[PDB]
């Protein structure tokens, strides 16, 4: 009960910031994200012999994939714990406890292919789901998790309460699919302006929910740009394995996958701010004004972008 997580004074000031990187040291990430929990939600929210034992066999079950990853994890649960404690009023206790546990799931057990990839090699993952692939894997991972005997941090709650997190975390996890974003933002952009987004509505949070999950997903263009560059390396080094193993099936990979077409990088990247992270971070500001931070950082990566190509960095 009295055991709280303290982090040095760096790490307790830098990590209620967005842009907050949580470094090398991959035995602090545990201690972090319990950190997070306890200021999110509670020291009562999860028994912690369940919790410590349910983000071990989280972590034992990310793969040594060069951004699908562990740290990848941990990172977008931090941008939903800056979200959370930016906004404390606007969310359930159901939905920040769901949610820190959602992010910690979402990419679980991650192989860093795309859905394309496994639904040209024909994976059986593709045979058992059509869409969303890798998503219903990552959320019948969580479920697996859960079930294991001593796992389940969700054990103190009613059957009903019980229903509703695990039906938070399948929607959060779900939304994760880049393909679902592009409907779901539009449709918040069309809510806000034309007035009709209404947070009682179980409909429109559920899709504020999805924008929030691609927003931390994404958090990584949200970085000091130092950051940002260092992790679109990871991000890059999946895109050139998954258009290797697409040249392997006698595929020619889009670009963005091709290692031959590194020049076409910067590019690239300023499509996917223009196309993807900037209308994102831009709906997730008119939503929820205190996410500015997120909007402001991603501008800022791409002008270094626009930099980049300008042959100055
Ligand atoms: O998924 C990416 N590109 C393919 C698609 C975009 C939209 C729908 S499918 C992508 C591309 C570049 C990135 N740079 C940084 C972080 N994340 C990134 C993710
Ligand atoms: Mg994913
Ligand atoms: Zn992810």
């Amino acid at each position: 009960g009295l055991m709280q997580f303290t982090l040095p004074v760096r790490l307790c000031k830098e990590i209620e910031l967005f842009h907050f990187d949580i470094g090398p040291f991959e035995n602090m990430w545990p201690g972090i994200f319990v950190y997070m929990v306890h200021r999110s939600c509670g020291t009562s929210c999860f028994e912690l012999e369940k919790l410590c034992r349910f983000i071990m066999s989280v972590k034992k079950n990310y793969r040594r994939v060069p951004y699908h990853n562990w740290k990848h994890a941990v990172t977008v649960a931090h941008c939903m714990y800056a979200i959370l404690q930016n906004n404390h009023t606007l969310f359930t206790d159901l939905e920040r406890k769901g949610l820190l546990i959602a992010c910690l799931c979402h990419d679980l057990d991650h192989r860093g292919f795309s859905n394309s990839y496994l639904q040209k090699f024909d994976h059986p993952l593709a045979a058992l789901y059509s869409t969303s692939t890798m998503e219903q894997h990552h959320f019948s991972q969580t479920v697996s998790i859960l079930q294991l005997e001593g796992h389940n941090i969700f054990s103190t709650l009613s059957s009903s309460e019980y229903e509703q997190v695990l039906e938070i975390i399948r929607k959060a996890i779900i939304a994760t699919d880049l393909a679902l974003y592009f409907g779901n933002r539009k449709q918040l952009e069309e809510m806000y302006q034309t007035g009709s987004l209404n947070l009682n509505n179980q409909s429109h949070r559920d899709r504020v929910i999805g924008l929030m999950m691609t927003a931390c997903d994404l958090c990584s263009v949200t970085k000091l740009w130092p950051v940002t560059k260092l992790t679109a390396n990871d991000i890059y080094a999946e895109f050139w394995a998954e258009g290797d193993e697409m040249k392997k099936l006698g595929i020619q990979p889009i670009p963005m996958m091709d290692r031959d077409k590194k020049d076409e990088v910067p590019q690239g990247q300023l499509g996917f701010y223009n196309a993807v992270a900037i209308p994102c971070y831009t709906t997730l500001t008119q939503i929820l004004p205190p996410t500015e931070p997120l909007l402001k950082a991603c501008r800022d990566n791409l002008s270094q972008w626009e930099k980049v190509i300008r042959g100055e960095e």
